[PDB]
């Protein structure tokens, strides 16, 4: 069974805020070394047709460090239980959750649990593993340079934070913005980091999609170093009931260089479904 906390209690332990109005509600859930403050691009034109809620999973951003366990979050079933936990609480129903990058993977475990109280997931640049597994499966992502990635956060800190940063955002954006992510990284505790960046890249999720039956919607990054088109390709293909859109656009944070490109379509969706 699934936890039910006070309202009161998930509130302050995963910083909660809720903007916007009407019956609909959408919750959105950032993605690693991030917070809920990478929305802030989207919550305007979100808040002008839904009830939107916010949060920061637990050791992101503002939340409880009190709340935080190596144990429970050392997968990505800690953080589907953070989500699972939020809507059992706040008792909502007919949820539209919509995640950035490795929440488009922890929205699709609590869907597997609570899927009473989700309608549909919109999967804002998704991957289910960011390992080779081929000739079939592509992650694109040798495992040697996994190794190296999780290995240059405890040789140089700082060193792994501006590796990583143009790597999610892409190249080519503005100093602004990957300056912004690289900031984020430094900020996050570093063992909540650490662990959350090997439950993330080092995971593999493929088995899990077969069993969402949640109505998903895939956003696919043309130009993306994280997560290639056959890497969207593979997960509509997966998930029984789902549609990816391909953006033209560039990196693994859409939700922040592009959100005029995908938000009409994902409130379009959710609006619709
Ligand atoms: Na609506």
């Amino acid at each position: 069974d699934v936890i039910c906390y006070e309202k009161e209690d998930v509130v302050k332990r995963n910083n909660i805020n809720i903007t916007g109005g009407g019956e609909k509600t959408v919750l959105l859930a950032h993605g690693f070394g991030c917070d809920q403050n990478m929305w802030r691009f989207m919550l305007p034109e979100l808040e002008k047709q839904f009830t939107v809620i916010v949060f920061d999973y637990v050791g992101s951003g503002q939340s409880d460090l009190e709340s935080f366990s190596t144990k429970r979050y050392s997968s990505l079933e800690g953080y589907a239980k953070d989500v699972e936990e939020i809507l059992v609480a706040l008792d909502l129903v007919n949820v539209s959750i919509i995640g950035h990058s490795v929440s488009s993977i922890i929205a699709g475990i609590a869907s597997t649990h609570v899927g009473d109280r989700i309608s549909d997931i919109t999967m804002i640049c998704p991957s289910p593993c960011f390992m080779n597994f081929p000739p079939d499966y592509v992650g694109g992502f040798e495992r040697d340079d996994l190794e190296e990635l999780i290995n240059l956060m405890d040789k140089n800190y700082i060193g792994w934070a501006n590796y990583l940063a143009p790597l999610v955002m892409g190249a080519s954006h503005s100093s602004e913005l990957i300056g912004e992510l690289s900031g984020s990284f430094c900020t996050t505790d570093p063992i909540v980091a650490k662990t959350f960046a090997k439950a993330t890249f080092f995971s593999d999720y493929r088995s899990l999609l077969e069993d969402i039956s949640t109505p998903a919607l895939i956003f696919q990054s043309a130009k993306d170093s994280l997560a290639s088109p056959e890497v969207g390709q593979y997960m509509a293909e997966n998930i029984p009931n789902s549609q990816l859109e391909l953006i033209q656009a560039e990196g693994h944070c859409l939700h922040m260089t592009d959100a005029g490109l995908i938000t009409p379509l994902l409130i379009h969706f959710i609006q619709n479904n």
